[PDB]
Formats: structure tokens, C-alpha cells, sequence
């Protein structure tokens, strides 16, 4: 019924802020206590302090009632493991970020719905501009 | 064929020694250089200092030709991802070590051939002795 | 006529539930209240909240007439000290978990009847799956 | 009529190859020798091995008649400085990668034509997939 | 006819007080509230609490008619950016603190009037005491 | 008969390079192995890898035959302790760097010959310029 | 008068408890917040979370009014510097803990009232028992 | 008719030299060759290089007829295990060093004749200097 975002960093925070304002029900997960404080004070969404690879953390995030799980942590193994765990919990759309461009197609096959490579994206973006 | 072992700690080191003494061809992967030095000074096996979650590490380890991949790091997140990365290269016999009992099932359902919980193995072991 | 088990974590919990369910009469010990509460809610057994290295706690657990003492705490010397304490009370069957495999024979030499290393046992287990 | 690109990593390499293949005259700059060897071997183009914040390196890259300067190093300030340098030589088309979103308009205010934050772009690319 | 100084820490505070006492019109800028309270209470001068990389903050500091801009923040790039901003407003006298000696002439090349590396100055001050 | 420099950082390295060239017999001390490698390859002087607060490190540095000991580590307690130990070993001129401007006169009284505050120095420096 | 104790580890915590039970007025300093929480929840004393080498920490601790300053951190470098900083404020009875036997003398000759080596105290203690 | 001492570090070395010099007949044990070499060069005594937790090492040291066993190794359970091993051989006087003060009474309850905590003893010592 809602969306969970793991990794409230440069990618996560911005996405959360933007989604929170667009009128979406979001829940944020971050292993850093101080980051959860900031986010909870600056964003209208529920915040959970903990490791998103842990089942209990996901349960606390309401993993069972989400139709979307986005893992944008700075560690692709956390995003990978997180996403696959979420998938096995019924969630229909999972989005995982990678730091290894060469993992995009690998993560997809393994089951991740959408694999985001900020680097690869930034590149195409720059290329599209030159092509205009 | 070749057997790759990631994580030269209590589990990996023991397994490494035991397997090599039996004639097996093994290659060890560890992110800690000192344990890599120690290892290469005592075991009959190829030792690589690297992150087992990275493409270059697994490839330099002969992952494209290995017959077995065993991830016994102290971080289930690394064991899971790297094993799935090994599977991606064609290795069916992937063995990953987990920290949380719960994943015993999930992880195997997640794509890894065998999931090993030393804590569970220990309990069962104690149980058998008692039932004797 | 009953088994005393200290350390109801990854190893103790599972072992205790398993023994309990098989009709075994068991008494449990854990220094952590939350773990004790969890064990009282899921396992039919006497549950003592205390430090297994303190004689009073062992008294409360019936150390005086138990047929066996099992120390599977996460701390190596706690498991050894408490087992030695159990031994001083007459207990002829002690099982103690260990972290550093190198001391296995010392624990045994000192009277611990069965020394269990989850890591060593897990390495042997994996080794058996390889030999088929 | 060529294009200079500094920083041939996750973003740089991808962009260089994509553009190079699409028939584009390009000169590459990297302070890392082994990265240069790899790019010059897989990408048809001129490769300079130097610090892009050093005028000599820029002169050698032909900054004098370059039509566009692209700094996609992992060091935000290196990208900014080299870009302002490209600017001082008459280059009216600059693209600079940043790490701290907050400085985006500061960069644009100082004259950087296109400011690209991979993190920020990944964020709204993800948000766009949720508005589809 | 005043002087703006950004970053009122170990370098800033000392300079501000020294100059202020020596009868100098000065405006201070710090993003840290408690540092502002302390400086405005011990130094006679205007104190703005904002990010010196933000135009609003500069406008409020009166960058329009300042005769000199001094950025001595602990963040090298903040000092550079704010200084180039001061430059874009017509300030022909800029002083910027740096952390990486290597970029000294890069800073001077981009127009920063005086580049001060506390570390570099301590080094030759020490060397001068050995040539005495 | 010679000079010892502890802390081969922005301050130490530069001072060492400059002193080495001026024809001085210098010995460098640094707790970082990789920093000792660089320095030893780039500078004509003997390098010792170790903690300069330790007697053995100072002995290895030839503390007994030095007429000067300069501690420019990033930790004022290391410089303080280092300098006082050197003094007690006969050395005539000791130079210690501080990170707390308020310690300049304190360190002097305690016995340090010269206490250097790169920050305080950078400030006066900037002030002297404005006064010209 | 007041007794300040820096380093709430095995030595400091025990000393803290023992001294307060005897009616003494004590204040504890520790850089670790959790040990500060634990301490403040069990001891009759003022607890400060801070670096004992910093002016503000010692002043907030009442160093200008204390009668005794005891530095029992696990880093002799910190115990020495802070004690000398205490001496600087007028405190004659400074007690610092050292790690290396050697400094037993040097440190007292270095300015601290009493130098304590628990390792040496332990040896002597064992010696007396044997000579009985 | 002689004292066996294991662990010739900060505590063992000093104690051994002191006992030796007073005419005591002592045999020393240390797992570190360099420490043994150091002890053979400075202390008149038999020096055995080995692991005091291994019976063979204790045999080599004459554990069979020593009047006392002193374990002042830096490892708490090594000191306890070896002392218990010494006890099993008839030795009626064992002294063992400990790290965690909380277990002092357990070691004693288990038969270690004298338990020594350098930290507790040092706290008592300082406490005595305060009471004058
Ligand atoms: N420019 C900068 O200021 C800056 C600052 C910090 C890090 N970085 C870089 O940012 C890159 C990625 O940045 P990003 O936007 O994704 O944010 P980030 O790397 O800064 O942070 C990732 C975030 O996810 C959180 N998290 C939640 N659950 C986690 C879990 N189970 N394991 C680990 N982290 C968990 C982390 O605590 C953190 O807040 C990194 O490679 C790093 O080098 C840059
Ligand atoms: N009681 C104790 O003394 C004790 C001591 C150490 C660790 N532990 C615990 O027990 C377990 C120790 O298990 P173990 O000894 O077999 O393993 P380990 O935890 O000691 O080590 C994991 C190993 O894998 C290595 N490795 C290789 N590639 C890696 C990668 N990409 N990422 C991370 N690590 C990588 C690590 O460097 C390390 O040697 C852990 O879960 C830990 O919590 C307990
Ligand atoms: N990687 C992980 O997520 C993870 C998570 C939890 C625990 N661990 C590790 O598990 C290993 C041991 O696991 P385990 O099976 O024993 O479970 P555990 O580590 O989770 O817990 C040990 C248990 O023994 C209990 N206990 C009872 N009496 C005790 C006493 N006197 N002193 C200390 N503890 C006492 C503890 O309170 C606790 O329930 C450790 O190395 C620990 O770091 C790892
Ligand atoms: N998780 C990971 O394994 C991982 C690995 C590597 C890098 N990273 C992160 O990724 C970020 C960006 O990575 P990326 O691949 O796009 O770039 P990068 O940060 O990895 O590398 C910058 C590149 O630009 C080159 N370069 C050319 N001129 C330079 C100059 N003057 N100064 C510095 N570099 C110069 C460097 O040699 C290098 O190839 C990094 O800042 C780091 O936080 C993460
Ligand atoms: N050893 C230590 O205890 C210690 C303590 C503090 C700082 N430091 C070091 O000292 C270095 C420099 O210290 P310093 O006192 O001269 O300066 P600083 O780095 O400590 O502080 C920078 C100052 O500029 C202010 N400021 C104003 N506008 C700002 C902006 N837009 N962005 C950021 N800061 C802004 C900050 O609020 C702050 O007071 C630091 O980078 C750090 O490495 C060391
Ligand atoms: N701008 C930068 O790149 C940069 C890089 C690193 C650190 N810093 C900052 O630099 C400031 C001081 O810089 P610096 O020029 O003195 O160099 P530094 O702080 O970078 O390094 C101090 C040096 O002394 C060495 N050393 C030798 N003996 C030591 C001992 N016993 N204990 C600790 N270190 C010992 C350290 O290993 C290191 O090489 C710090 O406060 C830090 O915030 C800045
Ligand atoms: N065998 C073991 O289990 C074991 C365990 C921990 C530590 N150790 C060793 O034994 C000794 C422990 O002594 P202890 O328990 O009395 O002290 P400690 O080493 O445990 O702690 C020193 C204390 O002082 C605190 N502190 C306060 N201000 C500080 C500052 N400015 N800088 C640094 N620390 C500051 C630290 O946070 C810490 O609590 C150490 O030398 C260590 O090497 C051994
Ligand atoms: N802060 C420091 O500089 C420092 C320096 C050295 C040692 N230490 C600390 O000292 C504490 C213990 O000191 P200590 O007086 O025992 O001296 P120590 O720590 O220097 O050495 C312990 C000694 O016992 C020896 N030993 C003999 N048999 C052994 C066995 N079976 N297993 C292990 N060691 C055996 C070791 O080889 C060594 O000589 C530790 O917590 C250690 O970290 C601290």
C-alpha cells in the first residue's frame, strides 16, 4: 500500500523528500541514528533506525504492506540482499542501486526489478546533452 | 575441479587446510592482507587479497572455471551477494554462511545452492550426542 | 533428571526448543532479561535470569541435581568457568562451546566432557558435502 | 574539433567509449597510469596521463582549441577547478560532476555550463519511474 | 569601507579580533550559530549567520561594497567558491585559505589574490628559525 | 649533530624536503608505513616507521645525537610528550606544534623551546599583509 | 576538595566508585558517551563526556578549583598531557597512568606529581606475597 | 623448590628479574621467541619458549616439582587454563592475572590461590595515596 526507502543519503534523502511532497506514503530506513533524526525532523514519513538486511528491521518498516522497496544504500550487497528479501515477502516492485556498472544485468536476472547505476545514468545523461 | 573459498577466518581457514591436505585445488580470498600473508605461508593453495564481492577478485580467482564457490565471511550480506555473483558465472555448487537462523530457508530460496548456519549445525550436533 | 543450558542465543535457543519438544526436561539460564522473556514465551521450561558464572544462579537452576550442564554462551571462558563450576558440584556431563579452536584440547584436558566449536563443526560439515 | 574529458572512471570511461564509438573526436585525461593504459587500449582517442588541475596537462590535452571540457573526476573540487581553468582558456562549453548537491547552483553561478550530480539524477530518474 | 571575513575559527576569530581592535570595520560570516554568538559578544562588528557559499548570505554581508573578502573556513573548496563569488561582485581583493598545498597556484591562477596554507607557512616559519 | 622530524604531513614533509635540500642531516619519523615509503623514496634522509612517543622509536631515530627535535604530528599530545621526552635526552632545541592556540604559552612554560600554531601564524600573516 | 578522574575504564571506574562511597566529591571525564551514560546511572558523581586534553573539558570539570587530577586513560600520551594541563591550572597533586615501564621515572621528572604503572604495582604486589 | 612464571611482559619480566635477583630459583615461559631471548639476556634463569596452555611446555618447565606457578600472561583465560593445568599436577600455590575484575571470585572459587588484577590493585593504590 506504500513505499519503503533504505539508505537516506544523497540519493535516498532527495528521493524521499520529493516523494513525501508528491503525496506518497513513505517509510525510511537507515542504519545511522543521527541520519534518522535529521530525516524524521525534515520529512513527513516514519523512520526506522536499523540494518535493512535484517528481517526485523524490514518488519518494523511494514515490509508486508508495501508495494515498493527501494534500496539506495552506498553498499550494493546491502541493496542486493535487501531487495531479494523484500521480493520474497510479496513486494511487487523492487529497486536496487549498484556501484558496479557491470552488475546492472546481473542484478536484474537475480530478480531485482530495477537496478540503478547513478554513474551509468550520469553518463548517458551527459551524452544525451551533447546529442542536442 | 577448483574450489574457491572466501573468508579465511575460523571456518574458512580450517576448511582450507582440511581440503588441501586431501589433494583438492583451492584458492582463498580475503580482504585482510595479513591473514593473506599468514595463509600463503602455511597452506598449499592460491591466496588472493581482495573483496570477494568484486568482479576482478572473483575472476582473478578463476571463478569462470571453478567447480565450487564457498563464502564463509562473517557478513552474510557478503556471502549471499558473492555466491549469487558466482552462480552468475555458471557455478551451481554455491555454499554461503549466514549469521541469522531465519535465512536458513530464505537464502536457499534466494538462489544459493547450500546455506550453512554453524550455530544451527552446532545445536543439532549437541542434540545428536544427547540422543545417544 | 534434567539438563541445564546457559546461553539461549543462536545456539541455545534452537537446542532448547528442540530438546524441550522431544520431551526432555530442561532448565534455562540467560543473563539477558529480554532473551529470558523470549524463551519463556516460546519454550516450555524453567527459565532463570542470571549470570551462569555465579554460584547462586546455578543453585537457582538446580545445579545440585541436574544430569547435565550445557554452556553455549557466546563467551568462551564463561562457558569454561561455569562448566568447571558445574563440575565442582558433581555434574559428570558438561558440554561447553568454544570460540578459539586451539583451546579445544585444553578444555577437554580440564574435564569438559564435550567441547563444541560451531566453526570447526561447520567446516567439517561443508567438507562432507564436498566428499559427497 | 574535439572534446576533452577528465576522469575516466565509472562515469568517464562509459561516456568516452559511447562517444568515441558514435564517431567523436575526443582527448582523455587521467592522473592514473593504469587507467590510461586501459582506456587507450579499448578506446580510440588521445590519452594524457596527468593532473587535470595542472595547466601543462591541459595544454598537452589541447585545451587551447578544445570545443568542450568535461570533468567527471571523483573529486568535486578538481572538476570545478579544472573546469574554471578550461573556462579561462576560452572554452565556452563546460560540464562538471559534483558530489555535494548543495553546491549545484554555486557551480552554475561560477560559469559551469552543465552541473551533473549522479546521485541527484538517479533520484529523480527513480521518481520518474514512479510517475509512469 | 569594510572587510568581510568568512570562517571564524582558529584562524578567523584571531584575525577578526586583532583587526577589529586595531580599529577596522569588519563583517563576520559563520554558518555556526554558537560561534556567531561568541564572536559578536567578544568582537565589535557585524555578524551574519549563514553559508558563505550562498549569495543571500554574501548580499547580507554587504559583498556589494566590501573592499576585501577573506575566506578562512576549514573547507578549502568553500573558501575557493565563496572567494570566486566575491570576485564576481567586483571585489578585487580576495584571500583564501587552502588545505592541499598542491592547489596553491591553481587558486592563484583562478584569481584568488592571496592564498594561505597555514601548514605551508608553519613549515617555512620553522625553517626560518633554523636559518637564524 | 643533526635534526629529527616527527610527523611527515603537510607541515613535516615540506619542512623535511626543504631542509634536506638546504644541506641538512635529517631523520624522519612517522607512524604510517605508507607515508614512510613515500618520504624515503622522495627525500634524502633516514626514515623510521613508528610511534615517536615511544623511547625505542626515538632511540632508533638517533635521539642521542640530535641537536634538534621537531614534532609536527597532527596530535598536540604526541608532539607535547615527544618534545618533553627529547628534552630529557639532552637535546637542546625542541619544536612542538599545537592545534589549540590557547596552549602556546602553556607548552612553553612546560619546557618546549618553540611552540608552533600554524593557525595563529596564518592569522598574523594575513594581518601583516593587510598592514602593507 | 574536588577530585577529577579522567578515563572511566577498569582503573577509573573502580577508583570512582570507591572514592565516592567514601564521601569524596568527584567528577569523571570520558570521551565515550555510552560509558558516560552507564557511569552517570550508577555513580554518585558528576559525569562529563569530553576529551580531557581540551581546555573546555577540564574547565567544565572545575579544574580551576579541583584539589586533585587523576588521568587513568589507556593512552599515557593523554594522561601525561592532560595532567600537565592540570598542573598548569595550579593542581599540584596530579596522578598519571603510564603503559611503558620506562617512563615510571621520566614522567615524574617530566612534571607530573605521581606516575602510576599498574603493571609494576602488580609485580611488586606479587613479590610481597611471595616474601611472606 | 622453584617458581614457574608464564608471561614475561610488563608484569612477568619485572617480577622475574626482581625474584631472581633476590636469590629465588625461577623458570620462565613465553610463547614469543624475542621475549624469551630478552629474558635469557637479562635474567639468570631457565627460559622455555612455548605455549603455557600445552602440557608439554609445562613438563619442560618442571611443572611436576615446582613449588609455585605464576601466570601473568596478557590473556585472562590463558592464565586461568594454565593455572588449572598446573593445579592438576599437584601445584598447591597458583597466582593468576586477570583482565575482567568481575571474574576474580570465580577464579578463586575454582582454585586459583591468588588472583591479581593490575587495574584493581592500581585503583586501590591510588586510593591509598589520597587517604594519605
Ligand atoms: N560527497 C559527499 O559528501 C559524500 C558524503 C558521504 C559519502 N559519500 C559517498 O557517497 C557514495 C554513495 O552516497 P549515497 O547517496 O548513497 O549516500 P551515502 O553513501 O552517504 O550513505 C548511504 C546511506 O544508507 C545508510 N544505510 C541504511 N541502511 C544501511 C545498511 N544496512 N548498510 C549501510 N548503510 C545503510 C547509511 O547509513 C547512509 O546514510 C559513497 O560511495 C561515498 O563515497 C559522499
Ligand atoms: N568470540 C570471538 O573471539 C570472536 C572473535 C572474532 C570474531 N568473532 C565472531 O565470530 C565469527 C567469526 O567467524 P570466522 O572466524 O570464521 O570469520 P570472521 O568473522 O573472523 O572473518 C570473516 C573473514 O572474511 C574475510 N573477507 C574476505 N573477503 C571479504 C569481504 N569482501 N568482505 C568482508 N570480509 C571479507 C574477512 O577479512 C575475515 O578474515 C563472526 O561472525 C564474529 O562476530 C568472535
Ligand atoms: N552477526 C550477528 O548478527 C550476530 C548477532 C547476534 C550475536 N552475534 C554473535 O554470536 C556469537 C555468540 O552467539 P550465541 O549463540 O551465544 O548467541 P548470542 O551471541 O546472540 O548471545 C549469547 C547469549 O548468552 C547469554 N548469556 C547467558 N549467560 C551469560 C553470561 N554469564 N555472560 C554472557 N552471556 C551470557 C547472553 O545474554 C546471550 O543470550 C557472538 O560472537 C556474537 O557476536 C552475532
Ligand atoms: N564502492 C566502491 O568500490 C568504490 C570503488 C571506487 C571508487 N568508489 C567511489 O566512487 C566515486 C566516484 O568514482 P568514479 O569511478 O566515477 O571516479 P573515481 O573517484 O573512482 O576516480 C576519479 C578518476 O579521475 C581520475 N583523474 C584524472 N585526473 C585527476 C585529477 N587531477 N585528480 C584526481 N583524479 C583524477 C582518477 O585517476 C580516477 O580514475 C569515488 O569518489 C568513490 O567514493 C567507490
Ligand atoms: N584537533 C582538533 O581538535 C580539531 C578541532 C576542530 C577542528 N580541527 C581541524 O582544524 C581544521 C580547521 O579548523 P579552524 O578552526 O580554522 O576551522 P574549522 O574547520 O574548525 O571551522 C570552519 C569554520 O568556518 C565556519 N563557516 C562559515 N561559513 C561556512 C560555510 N559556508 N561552510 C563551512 N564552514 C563555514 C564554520 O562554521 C566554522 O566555525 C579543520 O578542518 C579540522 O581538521 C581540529
Ligand atoms: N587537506 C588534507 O588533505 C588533509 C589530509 C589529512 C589530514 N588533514 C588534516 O591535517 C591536519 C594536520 O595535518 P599535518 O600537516 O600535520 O599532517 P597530518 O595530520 O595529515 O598527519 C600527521 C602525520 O604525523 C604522523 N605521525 C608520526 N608519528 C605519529 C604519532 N606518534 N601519532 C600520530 N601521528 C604520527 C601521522 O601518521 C601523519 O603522517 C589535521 O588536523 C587533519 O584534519 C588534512
Ligand atoms: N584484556 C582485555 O580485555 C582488555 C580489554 C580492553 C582494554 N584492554 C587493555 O587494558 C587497558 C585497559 O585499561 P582501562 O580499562 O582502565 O582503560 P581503557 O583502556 O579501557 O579506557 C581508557 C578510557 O579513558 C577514556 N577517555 C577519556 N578521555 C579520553 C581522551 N581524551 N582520550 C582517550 N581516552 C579517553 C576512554 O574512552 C576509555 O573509557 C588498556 O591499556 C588496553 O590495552 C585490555
Ligand atoms: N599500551 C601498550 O603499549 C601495550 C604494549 C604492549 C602490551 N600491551 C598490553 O599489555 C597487556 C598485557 O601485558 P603483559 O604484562 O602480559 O605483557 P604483554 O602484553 O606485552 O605480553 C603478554 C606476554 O605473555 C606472553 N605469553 C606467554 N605464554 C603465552 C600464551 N600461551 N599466550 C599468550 N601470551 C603468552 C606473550 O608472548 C607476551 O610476552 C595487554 O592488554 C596488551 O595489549 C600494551
Amino acid at each position: 500500500m506504500y513505499i519503503i526507502i533504505a539508505g537516506i543519503g544523497r540519493v535516498g534523502y532527495t528521493l524521499a523528500k520529493s516523494l513525501s511532497e508528491k503525496g506518497h506514503d513513505i517509510v525510511l530506513i537507515d542504519i545511522d541514528k543521527d541520519i534518522c533524526k535529521k530525516a524524521s525532523a525534515e520529512i513527513d514519513a516514519l523512520v526506522i533506525n536499523g540494518d535493512c538486511t535484517k528481517i526485523k528491521t524490514l518488519e518494523d518498516a511494514g515490509i508486508e504492506d508495501a508495494d515498493m522497496y527501494i534500496a539506495v544504500t552506498g553498499k550494493e550487497e546491502v541493496n542486493l540482499m535487501s531487495s531479494l528479501l523484500a521480493k520474497s515477502y510479496g513486494i511487487n516492485k523492487t529497486i536496487a542501486r549498484i556501484s558496479e556498472i557491470e552488475y546492472k544485468d546481473v542484478f536484474e536476472r537475480l530478480g531485482v526489478d530495477v537496478v540503478v547505476s547513478p554513474e551509468l545514468i550520469a553518463a548517458n545523461y551527459i551524452e544525451k546533452l551533447i546529442e542536442r
